[PDB]
């Protein structure tokens, strides 16, 4: 069998095209180039993966049209058997689960993704949740916080490096010019001084927009984070987008429920930090400030086999990274 390689600049450009034609902005993580690309025979859809141990671990569901997604999943199983490796899918949607079942994979709960319904989101709606955001938006504007947007290529990357340094791989983006040049970038300035930034995952449609890197200067005001997020939500709402993703919160960050099946517990082993799980304290509570809708995300592993092995390889690949 041939060699698993990183994609070239021609392949990356082809992948970038596929993402634009999709409703899957999170596919933009393929553009770091540290993930191998499995293109459909039509070159209208791709799947991204990495190898760790005897496992081949795909990142997210395949990027592309519905039918091509399903056929890529079968392609991947074929490719995995050709290399004598076990297929693993990291952070997949429940709707694609039947396809993973068909190639002989079961699943473990990994966490939950928070997405804000932009069409329903309004700061003048009821509830104290909206009240607090109105305060954050005005109090923050008094204090000199301002959100700006830069087309791809723009934005002082030297000023971004300052925040980035004061503040990996596979499931995350990389602070490199080659990568950040692909995306729109939002910057928060405290009375002119850069205090936070974030690259923006978009598509040519307005179905979904999400996040990747989001780094904040440690000396920045407390509200900078909340302000930056709220600003992005209002921004994409105005642009006419339907949903905005705040990212995922792994199991340990959700409300603890023991007495639960191992299927909905074992997924925690992906995020271990020494003698402790990453607890992701307040991460759920923070995302909940914007009243998002939560949806499960799964880790697809070979069925009828001890998932501890695939969990180990997945844990190693992730190396503790999250948005
Ligand atoms: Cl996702
Ligand atoms: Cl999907
Ligand atoms: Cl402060």
């Amino acid at each position: 069998p041939p060699a698993i390689r990183e994609p070239n600049a021609e392949e990356l450009q082809r992948a970038a095209r596929i993402i634009r034609h999709s409703d899957q902005p999170d596919g933009g993580l393929a553009l770091t180039g540290d993930k191998a690309l499995l293109f459909h025979e039509s070159d209208d859809a791709f799947l991204m993966y990495a190898r760790r141990g005897r496992s081949m671990i795909a990142l997210y569901d395949p990027i592309g049209p519905a039918m091509q997604r399903a056929e890529l999943i079968w392609q991947f199983r074929d490719l995995c058997d050709l290399h004598h490796a076990r297929p693993v899918f990291y952070q997949v949607r429940a709707e694609n689960l039947p396809f993973y079942m068909d190639i002989g994979l079961t699943a473990l709960k990994l966490g939950e993704e928070a997405r804000v319904d932009l069409l329903r989101f309004d700061l003048e709606n009821a509830g104290a949740a909206m009240k607090d955001l109105r305060y954050t938006w005005n109090r923050g504007q008094r204090d000199g916080l301002a959100l700006e947007f830069h087309e791809p290529g723009q934005a002082p990357l030297d000023e971004l490096k300052a925040i980035s340094d004061a503040w990996k791989g596979f499931s995350l983006g990389r602070f490199t010019p080659a990568y950040l040049n692909f995306f729109r970038i939002a910057i928060v300035r405290h009375q002119g001084k850069p205090v936070a930034f974030a690259n923006l995952l978009e598509t040519d449609s307005r179905e979904l927009a999400s996040l990747d890197l989001m780094r904040v200067h440690p000396d920045a005001p407390k509200l900078t984070m909340e302000f930056l997020m709220l600003g992005l939500i209002l921004h994409y709402k105005a642009q006419g987008h339907a949903r905005f993703s705040l990212g995922m919160v792994p199991l340990a960050g959700l409300q603890p429920r023991r007495g639960a099946p191992l299927t909905q517990r074992l997924g925690a082993l992906v995020f271990r930090r020494g003698e402790q799980f990453y607890n992701f304290q307040g991460l759920r509570r923070f995302k909940d400030k914007f009243q998002p809708d939560w949806e499960p995300r799964y880790l697809a592993v070979p069925a009828g086999l001890d998932p501890l092995v695939a969990l180990a390889d997945t844990a190693a690949l992730i190396a503790g990274g999250l948005t």
